[PDB]
């Protein structure tokens, strides 16, 4: 059968930036969606580890190194700068695929790295 | 493997009615479905600039030119006229579509255009 | 590619009973799930009028003509009863079947018909 | 066409522990993620009952016996230690076998068993 399983996630990223107006939901650093293998528009979900907020939406490439992580309007609100949350993004996949994989989990710098 | 990606999205639309009882979930004006390329009947996500809400329903073709985007029942809390919402139809694609694809994203007027 | 789309819905259901403990999700008048076509295992996803609640779980089949609506455990806090609200099931197909497809609409009475 | 199914559900289990930081959104006794069939990193649903709480997050394979049902970050907060929730995870299937189909429910101990 197809079961939904995690594929992706970027740990405990430090929220950037924030920006209500003008949206991109979340735009993360090229380098972390590489390496968490992530493509430019892909749910991702995110969860907050300073106030338990939890938002789903597509994720947006970011310029590297510049650790960037941005919430883009609506999630502005719930999520927020200065804010440890967590990237996670699933996939469905055949029951056998599903036994076997590793996911791409990417620990990260208090810089994002 | 099937990733779930961004496939439409209508840019800070603004909320022209909105009516609690009686449904049909989200109506948008047909040009604005057929240029985000929606079905009428497909799962849409919306998320309120002016008021970080946040549901997941289906959508609804409405009258052409008539700039409308309703929210029927329910959602008619949460997500009110006058606001700016941002309308998000995601889809499931194997992993090949998933890396080369354009999504259909829509900018527009503050009349909704 | 593969879409999800409005497979079925129940519109406009008043809530018949609720209990907190003891679990089943939303227990559905059999002649309903057949009408709506839903099978006794099925992700559903409910949308309270009266109060604009929002849960995703599975269905139960109930007895016939009884009109049964039942929340049982954890979505018994959102829903009640006494509770107009709508059932919603989608499901993911190929782009093919997506544009021609009949979704299982059934409008229903005060007393669930 | 694929329809989305409870596909497994740990009845009534007891929150173990919870810790805000470090993540691995659920761990599960290795045994109840055997019996209800999970596999380690996977979309699960957690609802409260205590609370009315609701969550999707993946699951991590805790040690065996230990009766172990851990909410790691951000869920931290919504769901809580001597919480009865509930697990659940779906799974989208062909129209055929989602006819047919045992989902792998999990009836627990008080001390999850």
């Amino acid at each position: 059968m197809l079961r939904t399983m995690l594929k992706s996630k970027i740990h405990r990223a430090t929220v950037t930036c924030a920006d209500l107006h003008y949206v991109g939901s979340v735009t993360i650093d090229a380098d972390l969606m590489d390496a968490a293998d992530l493509l430019e528009g892909e749910q991702v979900t995110i969860v907050d580890i300073d106030n338990g907020a939890r938002l789903v939406t597509y994720a947006i490439t970011g310029e590297r190194g510049s650790g960037v992580i941005g919430i883009n309007g609506a999630a502005a609100h719930l999520v927020h700068p200065g804010d440890l949350v967590i990237l996670i993004a699933y996939a469905t996949m055949d029951d056998a695929r599903a036994r076997t994989y590793q996911p791409r989990i990417v620990f990260v710098d208090a810089y994002n790295k």
